[PDB]
This record gives C-alpha cells, structure tokens and sequence, in this order.
C-alpha cells in the first residue's frame, strides 16, 4: 500500500498533510492541482470527497480528507518516525498546541480577510480593532516559544509545529516584518524555513508570484 | 490524581469534555461558571487558560483547554473505555467525522450568526443564501447516519457522537424540525438524548430558559 494525496498550491491543510509524510519519510503519490482552473472540484476529487476539497487522500481502502484526520491516521498507521512524544502529560501539551492553532486563523487571517472583503469600505474604527486581536493572538505563541525556547510545544519537532508553522508561513507570505515585532516566532520562523522538509513543501506558485501583502503594516 | 474541569452551560466544547469524561465513567471535580456574570474570566481560570474560556481543565500537572485536546489526553490516559475502535482504519473513519464536524459551526451556525448580528438589516437574497448552506451542510451528515443507520461514524458510540451530537442538540435548540427533513438525523437525535450520560450532561440553563429559536424556520 503507498499513500495518495491531491493537494493544492498554498494550502495550510495540504501542507500539513505533506509535512507529516515527509518528516516520517512515506514514500506517496500525489497529484498537484490547480486551484484557478478548479481541479479540486474535479469528479476523480469529488468520489472521494463529496465537498470538493484539497487533501483528498487514500492509503489502500482507507480514504481520509479533513487534513487533522489525515495526519493522525499517519502517525498511527506509520510510528516509525513518531511526532508525538511518549510521554501521556507531554503529550497533552502537543495536543493543546495543535488545536489552539485554528485560533491564528480566525484571529488572524480575520484581519486580511477583513482588508480584502469589505475593501474600498476601510473602517479604521474597526480596523484596528481585529488588529489588535492579530496581536493579542500573536502574542500567544510568541509566549509560547520564549517558554520552550526551541519548537512551538516542546524542545522537540511534534505533530504542533506541523500545524503551527504552515500558518506562521501564510502569515510572513502576506509580509510580515516580525523580526522585532515577535523575535521568537520570527526566530522559529527561519528555523523552521531551514528543516529540509519545509524547503520541499514550500507552496509552489510562491516562488513565481508577489505576495499578496495583506499584512505589510501588521507590525 | 482526580480531573478538575470548569464549563459553562450551553457550551459545545464544554459537553464534549463532560460526555467523554462520563462515558467513560472517570470520576471527576467540577465548576460550573456563569457566562452571564462573566466568570469564564476570572483569575483563577486565567491562571490555567490565559484565553479567560472554558473548558480549561486540569488533572494533577496536566493542564489542558482545547476541548479536543482534553478528549484525546483522556482517551489516552483512561484506556479503559474505548472511545476508539482498535482498527487503525476504521479509526480513519472516526476521525474524519470528529474534525469535519467544525464545518456544521461554520456552514450551519453562520445562518443562526447573521440573523442575530447584523439583525433589522434582513438581505433574503443572501438569507436564502447561507440557508441553503446549512441544508447542504446538515445534507452530509443525513447520509452518514444514512450510511451506518447507527451513530455518526460507526455502529457503535465513539469519539465521533462526542462531537456530533452537541452540535446536533444546538440546532434542536434552536428549534429545527428535522422529523421529516432529516429523518436520520431526527432519529439520532432521539436515540442520543435518550442515552444516560447525554440526559446527565443537558446544559443546565436550557430547562427554565427559551429556545433563541433562530432556527424555527430552517426546515
Ligand atoms: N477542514 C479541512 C478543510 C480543507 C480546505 O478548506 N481546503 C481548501 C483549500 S485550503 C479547499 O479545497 N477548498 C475548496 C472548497 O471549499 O471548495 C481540512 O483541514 O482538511
Ligand atoms: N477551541 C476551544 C474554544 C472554547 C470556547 O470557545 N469557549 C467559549 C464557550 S463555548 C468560551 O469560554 N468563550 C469565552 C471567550 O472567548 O471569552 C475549544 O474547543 O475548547
């Protein structure tokens, strides 16, 4: 049996799915699609995922698509490579961190969504207002690597960093200058921009296309 | 050690945290906040949650909040009630309704939102927009009961209803007709509400309150 996996150009959810499968080094098949010309709505997609989205993944009979399913079944499927520690009270903390992170989502990504949506309709009384909350989110896991020092959960790469990072990613593509805003996450971001694995997820229409700058006067 | 969890009522990912923990049957201290007096904020939570919300929980050292987080460190730490299947792939399965159920919050409680958020400014050309969302939304998970003709994932009760069910009860409480729509749903509805630890778990103000009733139209 050898993995499967339909996944898009910039995508956090296909991304988080890659990262899994690269960090514990599964050898899968995959089919990048195209966005723009709607490939994740294609028939093939949609037999196996009837919400037309990106990850769809199979690994012989077993087909999983909610990016977050997808990776626990990884780790559980293959442990040879383990993105949890063993410890059950450590664990938990990997746990917290994981799921904490749809937070920088909607805390987040709220503010260019906002800036895109309603554009040409600025409210500034508002606007800083959800920037504000970018911030207090921020914050957060800013606190958080100044307590470990090193990865986003522990001193170790876990399945957190997996979600965690694709999103610090978004975030500096829009451009942010976090560098003495949050040192720490800025100092994880580069980091982490060097780990092999993330080198070769890289979103790839990124190289070729500006940055939507969504975030340029974040901080 | 014995687990400590303050939780409010009416709270989805608080009644996730207290059906596992009684389905199980772990013993465990309680506070029950109130939201109304705020008290989700106070220093004592904040302490353990710097986000001021519940669930925030505790068991000796461990401290956890997420909702999902605290499930899967009490999945894992209490193994003596299997909330899991031992099959690695029918696990997948488990998982992938657990996760994907964060799209019934997004595509179902967005109809309930709007009609309260940006009330007396009623747009039925957008109502009827984000309604049919929500039948489309509920539209899965009627042909995943359809599916089994059990519980949301299998035929047995497992992680999967711990996340289902709360958000199905919401919608009831809302005040959906689901008896003809969604037959199935219904029926689940019907069989859950009847299992003790839900009837032991009903939040705690719905008995002396009103239905909000933003769903009375729905179907
Ligand atoms: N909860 C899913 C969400 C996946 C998702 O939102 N995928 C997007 C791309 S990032 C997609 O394919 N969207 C298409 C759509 O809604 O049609 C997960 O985490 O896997
Ligand atoms: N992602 C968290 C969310 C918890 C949450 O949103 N809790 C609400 C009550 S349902 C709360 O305490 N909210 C207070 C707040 O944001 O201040 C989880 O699932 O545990």
């Amino acid at each position: 049996s050898k993995p499967f996996v339909y996944w898009g150009s910039g995508s956090p959810p296909c991304w988080k799915v890659l990262l899994v499968l690269q960090e514990k080094k599964i050898d899968y098949d995959e089919k990048i699609i195209s966005f723009s010309k709607k490939e994740h709505k294609s028939e093939e997609i949609l037999e196996l995922n009837p919400r037309g989205q990106v990850p769809t993944f199979t690994d012989g009979d077993v087909v999983v698509n909610e990016s977050t399913a997808i990776c626990m079944y990884l780790e559980e499927k293959y442990p040879k490579v383990p993105l949890f520690p063993s410890d059950t009270t450590i664990r938990a903390k990997v746990y917290q961190r994981m799921f904490e992170t749809s937070n920088i989502s909607t805390n987040v990504m709220e503010f260019v969504q906002y800036k895109m949506k309603n554009k040409d309709s600025i409210d500034q009384v508002l606007l800083k207002e959800k920037k504000d909350k970018a911030h207090v989110e921020l914050g957060h896991w800013e606190n958080y690597l100044k307590q470990t020092g090193g990865f986003v959960a522990t001193k170790e790469f876990t399945m957190a960093d997996v979600f965690f990072f694709p999103m610090v990613a978004l975030i500096v593509r829009q451009g942010a200058n976090l560098k003495d805003s949050y040192p720490n996450i800025f100092k994880y971001y580069n980091m982490m921009m060097d780990r092999p694995t993330i080198v070769k997820t890289m979103p790839p229409h990124w190289a070729e296309s500006d940055s939507p700058g969504n975030l340029l006067d974040l901080c």
